[PDB]
């Protein structure tokens, strides 16, 4: 998958 | 899956 | 699946 | 599925 | 499903 | 389904 | 369906 | 609010 | 709010 | 908010 | 916030 | 916040 | 924040 | 913040 | 997978 | 920030 | 994978 | 930070 996290 | 978290 | 949590 | 939480 | 929570 | 809720 | 609430 | 859809 | 989408 | 979609 | 998607 | 995606 | 990605 | 992606 | 954390 | 990428 | 923390 | 990737 795909993961940003802020 | 793509996931964003602010 | 496509997430953007704020 | 597509989800946007504010 | 297509959601969005404000 | 499409589901807003604000 | 379709639901928008507010 | 509270809202559930299906 | 609460929302389940199902 | 509180949300869940499946 | 509070999200969960599936 | 918290967010979980499957 | 918490998130967990699957 | 805590993440965890699989 | 990719993953970005701030 | 704690991080694990699988 | 690919990842970035900061 | 604290990191694992896998």
């Amino acid at each position: 998958g795909q993961t940003v996290t802020k």
